[PDB]
């Protein structure tokens, strides 16, 4: 049936029938809900030695022609008719097929388009396209990263961006990068257990150095990109330091908090998830955008498994951390968040308040219902990590399901 | 690995799997295809009203799976007292059409019925909660002696104590016992000209509902309504509650010197009354039950939620922020002082509370306990997050995994 969705704030309702569509299914069953897990169990993306199933692939593939066909006004033309022709006609011979550029660009932006997690979706118009897939080798792709990088920068005017190297292939080793972001601050361990830098980054920094490179002592430390041609031993490649845009943190009247030494890099890209388009597989597409505050401010910075600075600006702000009562760890979240927005507004360089964000997705929602019927939307990861109820989307009850287009995740190459 | 939910803390990087959702008899809203987890109310456990007698084998086989529950709990599984209570319930279901449950039988299923809730934060006191049987209660108006005394005893002057009335369950074609008010305490809502609101704006309906059957109603913000009771079969009878027993806290800041002059407050005792109890098979439609506030409840959803009071502008305009842009951070600032002061405020009149840091760490180690003792404990991660500084907490990081388990309290249709 068409789930019926209702906006507590304003008492509006909705139906969505896109639900309808999807071919993919999620976690849950009629007997337990698991829409809070993180990753799957297997929905994963199993290895490719052998080629996907003829009819399974011809299937997806004729539905993605379809719907770029449709996205033109083209449908039922002559160029869709003899299009769908040439798919079949390759796959029945070869196992597989290739898009055209055109038919990437649009796939890339469709994948962000359906991404339940993403709250900036409305957005995704607009996206440039980098077609890596012409790439051999990981000096290759380090030079279309770079490109990647100076380009969706802009000097602090980011744009979004994503750069597709070539389709995974049976029985052949995939493209990868390794690292999960294009920018990373290096975990170290050392001692007591303890770790200098982002925890999160520590087993990707150990394989670096691993992989012969000189590790340093900091705590924001860039880390070098291993990146992975077919069959092949990653490489190590060190991103030029005048390419990497990073912003100091400074808090609009807590004179103090520059002294913290804090600073977060300027350009958020994701580059280890999977782009499948028509039943194709894009393993190394790196995509990118711009920050929403709270990431930083609140995740990077404050979750006890990360930076978990929490305490220490507490102290600097003479909180009293004797009770939870008090609310300090609140206190100083707020701030931490301030300083944040006001250092990237300094720098000069873009990024969105969870407020402003919010408002945005809720326009987008809007935009979709009656483009499309509805919206697939993960509640727990649109919902900001601090103030939550303070913004639209809390009172906005919505519909979780997988449409491809669609990013999705994929084994660790190690 | 195990062919059950795995459930990951990506705080600790702890695992731990749920075979406790092996035991639902009850679908939830989800499926393969599409999520439905942050509905408010799915169509589906919604107990509507089921006038004509419940099919005997239905209700057979919910009963047996309640007394070998209680049976298991005092761990008399297969014994003969266990298979006497069996046969008893089987004759009785088949000569009455429904059954009975022993006074010890009701107080397990009231504690499991909150042991069951998915969406309570404060589950880690689920074992102590007292127990008020009132199947006896034949009028609206001993409904209501029955009630005044739940507040007393549960307000107990400040030092709150968890507690339930339990009064006379659904009958064959008969009228059901039903408390209109969503909660014992409830401020008026006044719909202005204009067409604003005065008071509470949640409580629109049943304000008027009240001034419907002949309540005189007061023009303030914070005007206690009075309460709706329904006997069986007659039309509910209006009761307005002695204001000695309903216990309010005026809000103050403990740096903010203005913030009392606002005049805000909120009442001590929240004590639900419109939702199912559901036993066995059995259904209670008058079961109010009530504990303590988590101060987030007050100061974030009650106080800021737009559709509520709505004082985040006010309260920011007193704090001279910048509230013509996001950026500035002026709701995200208001709001936790606004919390703030609820607890200070609570603290001061020496009323139970529990901030949203306390009551969180309190539900990792309920989580902990139900693991061992169930194989796990149902979940729902949208309502278990407190509505502010939610990756703050432990249970953001937390995975759930929410399922149906009976008995349970469960949402029903509105009498009128
Ligand atoms: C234009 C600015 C954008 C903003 C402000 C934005 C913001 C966000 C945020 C806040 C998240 C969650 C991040 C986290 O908690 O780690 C998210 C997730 C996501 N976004 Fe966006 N996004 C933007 C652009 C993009 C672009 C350009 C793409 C791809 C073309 C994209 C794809 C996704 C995907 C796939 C996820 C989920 C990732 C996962 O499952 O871990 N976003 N986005
Ligand atoms: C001892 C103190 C307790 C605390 C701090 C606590 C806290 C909470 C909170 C924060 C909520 C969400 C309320 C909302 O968002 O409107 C909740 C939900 C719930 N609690 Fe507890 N609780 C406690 C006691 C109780 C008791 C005594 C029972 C029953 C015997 C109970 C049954 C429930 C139920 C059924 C819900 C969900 C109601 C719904 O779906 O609307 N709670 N609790
Ligand atoms: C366990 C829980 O699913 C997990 O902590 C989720 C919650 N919501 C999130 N939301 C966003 N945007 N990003 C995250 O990483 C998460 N983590
Ligand atoms: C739409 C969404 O389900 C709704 O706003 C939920 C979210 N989480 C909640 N959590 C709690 N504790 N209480 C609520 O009323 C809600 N409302
Ligand atoms: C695509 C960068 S858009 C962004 N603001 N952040 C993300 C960070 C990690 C994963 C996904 C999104
Ligand atoms: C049983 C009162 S326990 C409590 N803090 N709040 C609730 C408010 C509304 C519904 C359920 C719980
Ligand atoms: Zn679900």
């Amino acid at each position: 049936k068409f789930p019926r969705v209702k906006n507590w704030e304003l008492g509006s309702i909705t139906y969505d029938t896109l639900c309808a569509q999807s071919q993919q299914d999620g976690p849950c069953t009629p007997r337990r809900c698991l829409g809070s897990l993180v990753l799957p169990r297997k929905l994963q993306t199993r290895p490719s030695p052998g080629p996907p199933p003829a009819e399974q692939l011809l299937s997806q593939a004729r539905d993605f022609i379809n719907q770029y066909y449709s996205s033109i006004k083209r449908s039922g033309s002559q160029a869709h008719e003899e299009r769908l022709q040439e798919v079949e006609a390759e796959v029945a011979s070869t196992g597989t097929y290739h898009l055209r550029e055109s038919e990437l660009v649009f796939g890339a932006k469709q994948a962000w388009r359906n991404a339940p997690r993403c709250v900036g979706r409305i957005q995704w118009g607009k996206l440039q396209v980098f077609d890596a897939r012409d790439c051999s080798s990981a000096q290759e792709m380090f030079t279309y990263i770079c490109n990647h990088i100076k380009y969706a920068t802009n000097r602090g005017n980011l744009r979004s961006a994503i750069t597709v190297f070539p389709q995974r292939a049976p029985g052949r080793g995939d493209f990868r990068i390794w690292n999960s972001q294009l920018v990373r601050y290096a975990g170290y361990r050392q001692q007591d257990g303890s770790v200098r830098g982002d925890p999160a980054n520590v087993e990707i920094t150990e394989l670096c150095i691993q992989h012969g490179w000189t590790p340093g002592n900091g705590r924001f430390d860039v880390l070098p990109l291993l990146l992975q041609a077919p069959d092949e031993a990653p490489e190590l490649f060190v991103l030029p330091p005048e390419l990497v845009l990073e912003v100091p943190l400074e808090h609009p009247t807590l004179e103090w908090f520059a002294a913290l030494g804090l600073r977060w890099y300027a350009l958020p890209a994701v580059s280890n998830m999977l782009l499948e388009i028509g039943g194709l597989e894009f393993s190394a597409a790196p995509f990118s955008g711009w920050y929403m505050s709270t990431e930083i401010g609140t995740r990077n910075l404050c979750d006890p498994h990360r930076y978990n600075i929490l305490e220490d600006v507490a102290v600097c702000m003479d909180l009293d951390t004797r009770t939870t009562s008090s609310l300090w760890k609140d206190k100083a979240a707020v701030e931490i968040n301030l300083a944040v927005l006001h250092s990237f507004q300094l720098a000069k360089v873009t990024i969105v308040d969870h407020h402003a964000a919010t408002v945005s997705f809720m326009k987008h929602l809007d935009n979709e219902q009656k483009a499309r019927g509805g919206c697939p939307a993960d509640w727990a990861w649109i919902v900001p990590p601090i103030s939550g109820s303070l913004t639209p989307v809390f009172h906005q009850e919505m519909v979780n399901y997988i449409l491809s287009p669609a990013f999705r995740y994929q084994p660790d190459p190690w």
